Order: C-alpha cells, then sequence, then structure tokens
C-alpha cells in the first residue's frame, strides 16, 4: 500500500503499473492515471467508480482473462496470483466434497453461460460461493452479465483500496 501523495507524484508507468493487478483492463487503469492528481483518496475511489460504471460484457470477457476459477488456487508469488490465493483464503480447500461441489459447479456455470463464473470471493466461504452459484445458474443471460460485472467492480475496488491508502 503506498499513499496518495506518492500515487499522485508517480511516473506514468509506475502508476499504471501499480494499478494494473486490479483488473485486466488497460483503459480503465490509463483513466485513473490520466486524472491524477487527485484531490483525496475519496475522490479517487470515487472516480474509480465511475470508470467503471460503462462496463459491459466485453469488459467482462476481458477481465476473466486474469482471473482463476473459484477452488483453482493459483501458486504464482506475483501480486495478480497472490491476490487470488488471498481473496479466495475463506474456501476450504481440505474439504474434498466441497472442491468437487465447486469443479461441477464451475462446469454447469460455464454450460450455461459460456465463462467462468466471477464472484467477489474475498470473506466469502466455499459453502456461501456454492450458494450463490446456485442461485445465479438459474438467472437468464442478461441478469447473469449484470452481476458477474457487480461481482467484477466489487473485486477491482477491493484491489484498488488495498493498493493506496490516504
Ligand atoms: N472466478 C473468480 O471469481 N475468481 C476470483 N474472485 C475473486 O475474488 N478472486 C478470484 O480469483
Amino acid at each position: 500500500m503506498i499513499a496518495l501523495s506518492q500515487f499522485n507524484s508517480l511516473s506514468k508507468d509506475e502508476a499504471a503499473g501499480l494499478l494494473a493487478p486490479c483488473v485486466a483492463l488497460p483503459a480503465w487503469g490509463e483513466t485513473l492515471v490520466s486524472l491524477r492528481p487527485f484531490a483525496s483518496r475519496h475522490a479517487l475511489l470515487q472516480t474509480a467508480r465511475e470508470a467503471m460504471a460503462n462496463w459491459g460484457e466485453d469488459e467482462l470477457n476481458a477481465a476473466l482473462s486474469a482471473h482463476p476459477r473459484i477452488g483453482e488456487k493459483p501458486t504464482g508469488s506475483q501480486a495478480h496470483a497472490a491476490l487470488s490465493r488471498q481473496e479466495q483464503s475463506s474456501v476450504d480447500s481440505e474439504n474434498e466434497r466441497l472442491a468437487q461441489a465447486l469443479r461441477e459447479g464451475n462446469a454447469r456455470y460455464e454450460a450455461r453461460f459460456g465463462r467462468v463464473f466471477l464472484i467477489r470471493a474475498k470473506g466469502r466461504s466455499g459453502e456461501e460461493i456454492l450458494q450463490a452459484l446456485t442461485r445465479r445458474l438459474q438467472h437468464t443471460a442478461d441478469e447473469e452479465v449484470a452481476e458477474a460485472l457487480a461481482q467484477l467492480r466489487e473485486i477491482t475496488m477491493l484491489r484498488l483500496e488495498g493498493a493506496i491508502g490516504e
């Protein structure tokens, strides 16, 4: 976590590099970098929310390139992999029934919608995620695109909030 005044003074490449792990959508980060300096962390976060307001199915698809499946915890030490592992920390990997249910739930979701199941995993157990998956399997395509995008927005914001402090 770096301070706001520090973020405001970074070179364009260093600032974009800092924001890159939040979401695999270069336009989002580029917008934030281009609008520096920010008056406050409050203003930065608000601007960040505004910049994700017009995201659609195309953004969902592009962002999903950097998100592993729930239950498929990455091992890498780099920000992306470390963040995902940390976000899935409430998922019990030792529970064999859960692991199998997650694999089956994922396959079922992917067959239905054509994309990986996306959920803000931070603070959610494997059971909570499974129940969300069961609920979201009943959605129309548009309803599901909307929720998946809402979850993407949450993931991105939490990562941003963890990257830049007051
Ligand atoms: N497929 C996913 O939902 N993946 C993830 N959600 C998170 O919050 N972290 C992930 O890696």
